[PDB]
């Protein structure tokens, strides 16, 4: 369960950088310098590293100083082969974006957002980022009259559209990512599921720029199952990036590493991203628990990987196995493949068979052997089988 | 306070007619014949009533007697001046459709689901519903590999293009409203949210013959604003109905008389339907407690209808005040309106004063004053203005 | 990993005896004879089955009928060496429970509930039950003014006083086991955790006669840590039985079997009783699904008795392994063993070394190395170790 | 609705003095002065303040700097006559708290938490201080093996032992309140509810100096009653304190003003203190949001003290209303007030009317009025009637 680059793990600066500070206390840890992590997370066996603009240049850099920075990033990168497959905006943590950056009520702080998230998308272009992801923690708010959120909308649908006009502009081959969340640290934020974000990008101008990047621990804040959001944005063909990490219940967001919070969820994401060939980066944004010093982040972000790996051995030998294919044949996972009335709408009415002459209640007493099928998938879990 | 029908108040037939069963116990009222139910209903001053084909003909009733039931049923409307806005199918009650009805695993039980949906279809249509409720609260699964998400969401599809295609060849008027909830009695529903159902209506063959029913319960089963859901649903225009009851927090759905529960999103609701002329049926899908007689039932009824007239009372008192629209004005509620950059990206990339020579800190500092503003709705819900 | 009596599993008629009938559903299968469901059980290795009064007895069945299911109930158990550990008595399906049994507001339904109560109580001693379980799912709320609730903790008391006086007046060698859950069939049910019942037993007039009988789905239906609940309880001394089953956040009680739901929390209880040394019965308290025919049903009491055995045997090894005691030493939960200040207040207050020269910073700079820990906790688990 | 000293109304110092630094935030406000705040309360009508010990005192100060900042305190106190009736000790800011204060893993770490909050327990005795509140919000753990849970049970009770000695050898007159919080800043905290803190209180030696300071938020981060937990805590004799916030339902903990969240259990919680007499503090323990700048803090201190005032009046109304008392008998308030029982177990035993004679038909069919009570109790809160 060794991870190697070809593995596509990925991880945020800010993450193992993260420092400790929470609600009720103060840093744990030092400030990790971004080449210390580049060069500690390819010995770790990762493929790639993200960011957020002001992970990597301190807030309100001038422009030598931001070429001090980016130039000996660009170096560890280099030497490393370590890879950015995506990079993204702070708009969320200098107190002027304390009632968002791209819905916030004041006209002036809302075009500034954009100018920051333009400057940055010129940077994640040029280190080779295919994904720009947006997670808008600020749009929202914590009372009723506070936000109007059908104008606060058509706010973030021209900011996006003024986002996808300039890469359309420039020829970028830049996609972007947008991050549902319920809440945290807004009361509520918009766009608070999966659900929304795809519902909301059909009515973005270029629809086919957008897919989303769901995250484990937020759709559980919502209580909601996971993998079936995850296969919500497969079929819609929208998964473009996924942030992994682990939630131990609906709660404030607790990012601990993957596999820890509900593991036979963590599970059924792998054997889904698996089954469907996602193909983009298995990044992991996480929180290493502020009781830990460095090694324990290492160690925590190692985890990661190892859990994933895991997790992947466990749904691959569950799918391969004959006696678990003969399951699903019992459960009729395999006439829910087939098309409920290819022949239509004509045919069926005049289909006996399908009301006036159906034995309903022979049909109600087909058992599901739905347990069956569980208990196999738990004992593959659990390395039983 | 009074109820005219004017105030399109509608009720379920299920809902004032909900026997009292639960998970752990039997029935503690008798059945309600629907005529006393619509009889009772408009003299309690309701507009309207909906209808799940198995509250108004008992499962499995032949023509004869189907016909028996209609016509009682079409005379106690004739009477009464009452009016059947929406009907619906029951899919989730009989022990043939314990894994759903659109998506079950079984070939035959999904045709079927169908046949059953469409006959119920033409009932609807003839007794004047324009909109056709689709709760598929069977689909969905307690776990992991007893329901592929991708493949049950193209039989979904696949069973919502066969509708759209049978009311386009035969001409009607009615339109489908899907309803979404995150659980119960299914340990996972799909369509869990508004947002998703947004999501999936945009992949339906013709989108245009479809919007949503919202839950207030539903969406705060998800701990979800459900005021927040309904701004989405409206922004996007597709609020074609909404199902109004109480929920008092993450919990096994309650179905409480509407402006119990959630008092102050009950209110952030009123006043956003209001504002925005929302023109459908105000109905009350809830369930009077079972520890009441029918003088209870008429009662918590009479109670859902008192709440929506003085929640709306207070939310126009509110908007109307002189000091409420001055403090929206503090809070720069007017601001939210302005286009961000009607004029474009060159022009903002161009701007100075947008980056470049923008003092963040000033306008950090200026406060949001979100606080005085949501203490003068209070008193306004409190009626202390 | 096959049970066996050594193993102390065991089941209520009412858990494989569910017939399916949810809120929105008919029931799915056909009622099981108790005397099938006592030789089910015995021949896949439990250890005995419990009961309600009536889940043997049928309400209402005549005072020869009811002699009649006694005595086949005690052949069943004398055939098979099958035991009753423990016994409880229905106060919620009948619709004069429907506000309660010992906190009905009327009167004369607490007297029925007690005097109901005591019947049982005699049949179970008879039958060997050394634990009497309480469970009050109608006692409680769903609107505020309904209960007083300081005087329903009155009616609470007097009832379990007058169940004291009752059994040491007969000499009855039984305890009770009090069942605490916090929602469902009531918005909000008396003594709602496992914290809850524990706090009200003290103000009981023989605190020895009282302790609790946790389930796994209550305290995470209120998000609580399970094994922190069960560990609390131990330390008190008052862990009498429990209810295992699984749960998957907070929701309905699903009341899954036991290893579903949160898998890790099923761990870490089994660490926890097999530890602690507890000895009373492991007894499920489960529902197969509706979805379910019976020999689905019996796949998922079989499958309650293998998670348990898996776990204990993952628990067992993860203890005993030389890697995981150094990582517990390193993590200082030996350290945690000591006392404080033995050696009193006196001289604390003059160790300079508590306050004065302790050094904060070198204290603070140590890492817990949790992460570490936790890591090879989920090796152990999966079988990856 | 004007706050006067004679309503009981204080604030932690910690409370108003909020800058605003969140999860992904930067502080918003610069710090108040101490001495700035008890003036600005007085002015608002509070009755006085209460602070952690380093809420007064700099962490680190010496122990002349100390002596300036309790002198500077003191006199702006004597000048207002605004009262300390609480204080408490910060064993969560600081990282040699990162594992816990009196349950920490390391030994020295348990005996600097000691020491720590005996030095704030002389000043607070001095200043006038007769509660002396312990919430542990670093107790309890993220991961399982890191904290041995019954052990952490010993390691707390002796703490609060070891401080119950010191203040009975001192004479101090003054108890001891425990705050219970389900998370955050911990995964899952230890004594999590109301009912957890009351159950370990009766294992103390002395638990007549402990007591519990329950919150709103932190009950309903486990979607509990706090109504009802409240009630029982009452029911116990133990509630010694209260910190009065508001939360929308179970996520992170926002601490919003009394009255925001969940505004019905703020009037049923209103009812009760009134009701039950409780003459101890009204203490808001909130956070006004980052949004808002200086004049907004004070807008959202006042908007507490308002809302409990409109609270109290509305709840006086309810039950002063004719139409309510008749109301609350017809749902037999008054039978759920006489004994069940009074007459001893023996002759319940003989009364044939208890059950033989009892009609459960007559007594089910009965119903319980509480719709129409509790629309009533909704009436009376809206000002309707
Ligand atoms: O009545 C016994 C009780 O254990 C059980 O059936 C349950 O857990 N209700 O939730
Ligand atoms: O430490 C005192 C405690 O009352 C407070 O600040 C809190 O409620 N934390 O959640
Ligand atoms: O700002 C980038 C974003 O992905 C961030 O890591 C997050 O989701 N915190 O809740
Ligand atoms: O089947 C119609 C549907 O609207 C139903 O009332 C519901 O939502 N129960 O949860
Ligand atoms: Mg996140
Ligand atoms: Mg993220
Ligand atoms: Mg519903
Ligand atoms: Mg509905
Ligand atoms: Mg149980
Ligand atoms: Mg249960
Ligand atoms: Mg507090
Ligand atoms: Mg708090």
């Amino acid at each position: 369960y060794q991870p190697t680059p070809e593995d596509r793990f990925t991880f945020g600066l800010w993450t193992v950088g993260w420092q400790g500070r929470d609600p009720f206390g103060d840093a744990t840890r030092p400030a990790l310098d971004p080449v210390e992590t580049v060069q500690r997370l390819a010995e770790l066996g990762a493929h790639g590293v993200t960011f957020h603009d002001d992970d990597l240049i301190p807030f309100g850099s001038s422009d030598t100083e931001r070429e001090s920075h980016i130039k000996r990033f660009r170096q560890a990168l280099d030497a490393t082969g370590m890879t950015v497959p995506m990079a993204t905006t702070n708009l969320f943590t200098h107190p002027v974006f304390k009632d968002g950056g791209f819905t916030a009520n004041d006209r002036d702080v809302r075009r500034y957002a954009l100018r920051k998230t333009i400057r940055n998308i010129d940077l994640a272009v040029e280190l080779g980022a295919k994904t720009y992801v947006a997670w808008g923690g600020r749009e929202g708010a914590e009372s009723g009259a506070a936000k109007d959120v059908r104008v606060a909308l058509d706010r973030m649908k021209e900011a996006f559209d003024l986002l996808g006009e300039y890469v359309t502009s420039q020829g970028y081959d830049t996609r972007f990512a947008i991050e549902p969340k319920p809440n945290e640290p807004r009361g509520d934020i918009l766009l608070p599921t999966v659900g929304h974000a795809l519902a909301f990008i059909e009515r973005l101008e270029r629809p086919e720029l957008y897919g989303v990047n769901p995250e484990v621990g937020h759709e559980q804040m919502a209580g909601l199952n996971f993998p079936h959001g995850i296969a919500q944005a497969l079929w819609a063909g929208k998964l473009f990036h996924i942030d992994l990490n682990g939630q131990s219940g609906i709660k404030y967001d607790q990012d601990l590493r993957f596999g820890a919070g509900d593991l036979r969820a963590a599970f059924w994401l792998v054997d889904l991203l698996e089954s469907a060939g996602y193909e983009g980066p298995r990044h992991f944004d996480f929180k290493p628990p502020r009781t830990e010093d460095i090694d324990g982040v290492w160690a925590s972000a190692a985890g990661c990987m190892r859990n994933y790996l895991i997790l992947k051995e466990r749904a691959a030998a569950f799918r391969a196995d004959p006696e678990v294919q003969e399951a699903l044949r019992a459960s009729r996972l395999d006439e829910l493949a087939q098309p409920t009335a290819a022949d239509g709408v004509q045919e069926l009415l005049a289909d006996r068979t399908a009301f006036e002459d159906f034995d309903v209640d022979a049909a109600a007493a087909r058992g599901m052997a739905f347990e069956r099928l569980d208990q196999l998938a738990m004992d593959h879990l659990l390395g039983a089988r």
